């Protein structure tokens, strides 16, 4: 039946999504009721961003130095405050297209749903990983500041991720909506490097899993192993240690393809040991990190 | 700035997407004015689809025999005809959310978003290519019939797939908007096989010029060659012939890199010759053959 990289589906999210100018800087804000969230740099010159004092540059400005564009409509701003890393842009009409929301902040190795955005108007949707160094491996443009990461429970909007930066490796960092970095980043144009990376152990088995189940098999072996002897292996491959959290989480997928978990570390022991040997699993060269248990689980039904 | 296999925002189809029930039958249909399309199919039991004729499966069902519910409220059928593959249940509300749209019949290298749907219900939203063998490597269960697939220029959005089947290799077949079948598939549960398939040159050559424009530089040669050398190697590896056609069409990327189109292909024949010895491009061990040149455009704006 397959298995693919796939996004929440968008509309939800599209609805909420404004222009926000403050003199010369144009961005993308989130408007939720009579809220507009945003990048709080929109507020920074060129010049400002090389050391900004945000409160400073905040103190200087008026609700009149902020339009907010909803498509065509301009919304009237009547308050402003600053929370961390983002600006909220009190305004006169609550958004009709509010959906049930919440702002979540969430774990490195979990996945979400990013809406590029450029000038309020949704360009394209992807799938992304919280990276376990705390950047993310997006598709960003000048422009796309205050674009938002998002998971969809039920008709709940789960906001994770507001887009503030590039880093020079070429992946992106942000904030959760409440306006603190994910990682030790600063909105400031300073010489800032991604800490190195490590592969999310519990998301390769997950893959794995999905793999077996769209009958993908011939990585599997007759061997088991033990968390430990597993765990030295990873250590050695530069991969996230495996808990029994891990091993729990696996469980459905454990049961459903009757592979057991420290079965399926056997099979990933020998791929790390001795590669792929020019084969592929599910379409790929390279072993997966990038799904989580419950991803595989939604797309396996 | 990076480069994602990205899905065109889903909310204008979203609110397009019903279920429509034949008997015990439930699947997905596309609600556009006062129409409803679905697959034809759901007017069949598992009985009648080993061998079903459709005229006369049609000629036995009224109006009645088709509920038709977008989320709670269930829309009135007052009117049914089948064009090839594809059931139209007229209906006695227009959709308040119809967009500006088309039927568009799309060209095997062509790519599209496809909203994978169950119960009417948006699931999740990725991309896909119109294989050369008229398959598409989707992802989709049981329910999934009816759900579509789309590109977005501008506000209008061009319909170009319905899904209808699974083949025995794991890949996806179906219609356009019109009811034709892509490739030589029939609405049968007769044995079926997707035709052998080869890799679409001009996108392998038009990710390469993403490669290059995000900075991976390494699989770059001083060496030239001519469309007829190129093509004997392609030829060889089992991919599409590249015609003038193909080399106009990444014009603007050639130039945007000054990379020429020929010099690219002396990359991708030594790519093809000598493998990727332990390197990726665009974290890919693969050659990817999925992204159209508009597709590259779009994205590296
Ligand atoms: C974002 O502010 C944006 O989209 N703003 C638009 C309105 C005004 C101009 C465009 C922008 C998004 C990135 C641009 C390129 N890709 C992106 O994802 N972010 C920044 O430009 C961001 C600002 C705001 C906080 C810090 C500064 C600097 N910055 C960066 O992304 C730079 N990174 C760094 O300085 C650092 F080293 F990582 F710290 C990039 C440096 C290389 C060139 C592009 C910007
Ligand atoms: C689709 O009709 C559906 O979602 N309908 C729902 C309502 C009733 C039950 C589910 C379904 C979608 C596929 C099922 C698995 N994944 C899918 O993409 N299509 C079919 O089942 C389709 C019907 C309609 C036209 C032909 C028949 C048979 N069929 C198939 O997909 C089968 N393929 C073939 O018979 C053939 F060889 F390709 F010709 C599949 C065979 C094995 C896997 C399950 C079905």
């Amino acid at each position: 039946s397959g298995f693919r990289k796939m996004a929440f589906p968008s509309g939800k999210v599209e609805g909420c999504m404004v222009q926000v100018t403050c003199g010369t800087t144009t961005l993308n804000g989130l408007w939720l009721d009579d809220v507009v969230y945003c990048p709080r740099h929109v507020i920074c010159t060129s010049e400002d961003m090389l050391n900004p004092n945000y409160e400073d540059l905040l103190i200087r400005k008026s609700n009149h130095n902020f339009l907010v564009q909803a498509g065509n409509v301009q919304l009237r701003v009547i308050g402003h405050s600053m929370q961390n890393c983002v600006l909220k842009l009190k305004v006169d009409t609550a958004n009709p297209k509010t959906p049930k929301y919440k702002f979540v902040r969430i774990q490195p190795g979990q996945t979400f749903s990013v809406l590029a955005c450029y000038n309020g108007s949704p360009s394209g949707v992807y799938q992304c990983a919280m990276r376990p160094n705390f950047t993310i491996k997006g598709s960003f443009l000048n422009g796309s500041c205050g674009s938002v990461g998002f998971n969809i429970d039920y008709d709940c909007v789960s906001f994770c991720y507001m887009h503030h930066m590039e880093l020079p490796t070429g992946v992106h960092a942000g904030t959760d909506l409440e306006g603190n970095f994910y990682g030790p980043f600063v909105d400031r144009q300073t010489a800032q490097a991604a800490g190195t990376d490590t592969t999310i152990t519990v998301n390769v088995l997950a893959w794995l899993y999905a793999a077996v189940i769209n009958g993908d098999r011939w990585f599997l072996n007759r061997f088991t192993t033990t968390l430990n002897d597993f765990n030295l292996v990873a250590m050695k491959y530069n991969y996230e240690p495996l808990t029994q959290d891990h091993v729990d989480i696996l469980g459905p997928l454990s049961a459903q393809t009757g592979i057991a978990v420290l079965d399926m570390c056997a099979s990933l022991k020998e791929l790390l040991q001795n590669g792929m040997n020019g084969r592929t699993i599910l379409g790929s060269a390279l072993l997966e990190d990038e799904f989580t248990p419950f991803d595989v689980v939604r797309q396996c039904s």
